[PDB]
C-alpha cells in the first residue's frame, strides 16, 4: 500500500499536513499513478492513526527496493 | 530526510524504479517542495542501498505524524 504514501508524504511536506485524497490523486497524476478513493483514504487513515514510518515500513515491504548488488 | 522520499517513491511507482534526482525535483515542484542535488541523491542512495521502509522509518521519525487525539 505504498502507492499513495508517496503523494501523501509530498502533500504533507508541501504545507498540507492533512492532505486530501484528491490532492494525492493529482500528485500521482504528476508521475502517472492510479488512485482509488476508498483504498487511498484508508492508506491515508493508516498513516494518520499510526506513524508514517510505521505504516510505511509495514505496508511497503520488498516492493520498495530489490537487492541491486546483493 | 523525508522530503525527497515522497517524490522518490512516487517516481518509482510511476514506472521509474531508478529515479533521477531531477525527476524528484519536478515531483516536489508539483506540491511545492525544495530540492537540493547532493542531499537528494544521498537520500536516494540511502533508499537504494537499504530498503525504502527501513530508510523511511529511520529518516522520517516524528516529523511524520503528530498524535492527533492521543
Amino acid at each position: 500500500a505504498m502507492r499513495y504514501v508517496a503523494s501523501y508524504l509530498l502533500a504533507a511536506l508541501g504545507g498540507n499536513s492533512s492532505p486530501s485524497a484528491k490532492d494525492i490523486k493529482k500528485i500521482l497524476d504528476s508521475v502517472g499513478i492510479e488512485a482509488d478513493d476508498d483504498r487511498l483514504n484508508k492508506v491515508i487513515s493508516e498513516l494518520n492513526g499510526k506513524n508514517i514510518e510505521d505504516v510505511i515500513a509495514q505496508g511497503i515491504g520488498k516492493l520498495a527496493s530489490v537487492p541491486a548488488g546483493g
